[PDB]
């Protein structure tokens, strides 16, 4: 609803200081280390706060329709809210870092952290600590609670499974060296399952799972199950939306087809391609210079991108509403859809 | 003694193989992310392997010294080794970072691992894999041992402490900007606390302390209180090794004065200083031209360094043997001397 969403939306964002103040304010006078704890405050307001906020609150959504009627205490409510802005702090830790091995610029429409000067190569240490925040912020709510050792647990396996994902994109795709040879479907497709799809979008739901007492091996992996699917067409999403979005598109209407991608756009490019085009590609993707890009979105055209995706999308819905079946045996179904109404759109 | 030390010795290094076979094993073949896996087997094999070893080693002489006949058995002698392997990696994530963040070129006489050609900025992402093989051996070694959530907890603060540690360091001596105001003794004293004497002398024997069982805030604090000083004091002591010592010096017998550097050899030349040498220094120092080097050397056999070692060494040590006493209380004195008996040595 447009009413509850953003109710639940605006109560985590009214948490956000509560957490600031968590971390540093004893910090912040300790006449030893007060230094550092000034500038983790400045870190953590600088990069913490920004996206629509989307998986901290997917962690709220689930407790509450998974809880009991015993769990919707104002502290049981508390812990979801602070263990979803963990979720978005573990992020932070990483999109700090994705810029510097990125040498990107810009982030969340502010220039990146690494670049405002006088930081530099130092934004290595506030990941770090930025990083530190999240199992600082569980120590706080949860230490007491059954679950602490599954979420502990859990926060930093997927830790691993993303760092594994994201070396296989550093390993694939370097933004300073084209070459399309490994730019494959299945690598793709791996690179997404680890880098993004654990930490969007089962970490959240697991935690909840963890919260409300189900701590079964296979439930979570009847919740894994579906979650992956949805987190893998989601990226694919973001990866349509880039070339072929436009109308209202989530604020910037940018692009990095420029930069020597791996996306699922230039991935169904080749496996689809001449090696006219499979040169004519091979030689201007990864090109910041605006006649090459063009040409790069016209090869898709030429080879009729938007059509695959819609069938795609297509494909993705149905498999979707299977895995809810086979998968939400025992778990409410209301999870799945409601996460899913909120991620099939398209545009074309 | 020149056989058990030795012995405890190689029993350790004998262990790195199979802690490496723990984490890449089945991460080795894996389709999706099996060159992934690959990767880390050899950020394993260059960074972790490669100083005396003694942080480690210590968990497993305090854990022999501290339990009784029941804990001697052989799975737990080996949790003992693999808790130490973990503060080896751990110091290693640190490590590979400091290097990327000091541009450095050497590390423990091999190229440091940014500088291999390939590697790059993508150490970022390395280091941090290899933080998370520390809680994958734990994981491995302890998740069901009554002290699994005293340990996650520990290695997390104590990473979390070394951090604001480094912060400090950072904040306060940049490698590319002298400045001489800030290396003040408080700053030094704190940035030591905070980045090396949780994580080398704390950690290791709080570790074996929640091993036998021993998990009261007050005697934590009791080992905390007299390891710290020990740290400190180790600290100078490489500090004054660096300029000061030779003879069979742990091999390289290289420095970094030349790096504009927070020592305590220069914190204790600036306070007590002329506005000429004030200023002589003030100049030459992070002087990589050897003019320079050799000046500040100078200005410190000017100023007498090496006797205010001697005066300092020795109010340490002294120090020492009260607080074994006052803190020593209820745990073995023996873990503390063996320590230090290996620690303050000197040269003039
Ligand atoms: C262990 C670490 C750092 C994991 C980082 C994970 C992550 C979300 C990468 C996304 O960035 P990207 O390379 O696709 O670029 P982007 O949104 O910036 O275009
Ligand atoms: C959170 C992080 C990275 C902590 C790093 C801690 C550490 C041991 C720094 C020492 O390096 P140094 O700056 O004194 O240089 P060195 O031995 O290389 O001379
Ligand atoms: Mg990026
Ligand atoms: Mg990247
Ligand atoms: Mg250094
Ligand atoms: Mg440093």
């Amino acid at each position: 609803s447009p009413v509850v969403v953003e109710r639940e939306r605006e109560e985590f964002v009214g948490f956000f200081p509560q957490i600031v103040r968590d971390l540093t304010e004893d910090g912040i006078g300790h006449p030893e280390v007060g230094d550092a704890v000034a500038r983790l405050k400045e870190v953590l307001q600088y990069n913490a706060p920004g996206g629509k906020c989307n998986r901290g609150l997917t962690v709220v959504a689930a407790y509450r329709e998974l809880s009991g009627p015993g769990q919707k205490d104002a502290e049981s409510l508390r812990c979801a809210l602070a263990v979803g802005w963990c979720i978005e702090l573990f992020q932070a830790a990483s999109l700090v870092a994705d810029d510097i091995m990125d040498q990107s610029l810009t982030r969340r429409g502010q220039l990146c952290w690494y670049k405002k000067e006088g930081v530099g190569l130092d934004a290595i240490n506030d990941s770090f600590l930025l990083e530190s925040s999240v199992y600082r912020v569980l120590k706080k709510y949860c230490r007491q609670r059954p679950y602490y050792v599954h979420l502990l647990e859990l926060f930093l396996q997927t830790a691993y499974q993303t760092e594994l994902g994201q070396m296989l994109d550093l390993i694939t795709a370097p933004v300073s060296k084209v070459d399309l040879s490994h730019f494959s479907e299945e690598r793709y497709k791996a690179i997404v399952k680890y880098k993004t799809a654990f930490y969007s979008f089962y970490l959240p739901v697991a935690a909840a799972m963890y919260m409300v007492g189900i701590d079964s091996k296979e439930e979570h992996e009847n919740a894994k199950a579906i979650l992956l699917e949805m987190g893998e067409y989601f990226q694919i999403q973001d990866d349509y939306l880039d070339c072929f979005g436009d109308p209202a598109l989530t604020g910037a209407v940018g692009t990095d087809i420029q930069d020597n991608k791996c996306s699922w756009l230039v991935v169904q490019c080749l496996q689809r391609v001449t090696p006219e085009q499979r040169q004519l590609l091979e030689d201007n993707y990864g090109r910041k210079e605006p006649e090459k890009v063009a040409k790069v979105k016209e090869l898709y055209e030429a080879v009729g991108m938007r059509a695959a995706f819609q069938q795609y999308e297509e494909s993705s819905y149905r498999r979707l509403q299977e895995l809810i079946e086979k998968h939400s045996n025992r778990l409410p179904k209301e999870i799945f859809l409601g996460l899913a109404q909120k991620i099939y759109k398209r545009q074309k």
